[PDB]
């Protein structure tokens, strides 16, 4: 769960700093690579985060992060 938490923390910070909660699938993958997250199946790792509520699909390739922000 530490890995998923670290990944969500990264998305939360990107969204806060950029005033933008939209991420394409491959952009999520690039962030995961930068954090050295290695999972068996990235698609269903993302799918699990969708199931948990962190990401909502906006079409099959794009996601909206569900987060509080400060700005």
């Amino acid at each position: 769960r530490s890995t998923a938490k670290r990944f969500i923390s990264a998305l939360n910070n990107v969204a806060e700093r950029t005033y933008n909660n939209i991420f394409q699938f491959h952009q999520l993958r690039q962030i995961a690579k930068e954090l050295n997250i290695q999972v068996a199946d990235f698609e269903n790792f993302i799918g699990s985060l969708n199931d948990q509520g962190y990401l909502l699909k906006k079409g099959p390739k794009v996601y909206q992060l569900q987060t509080m922000h400060h700005h």
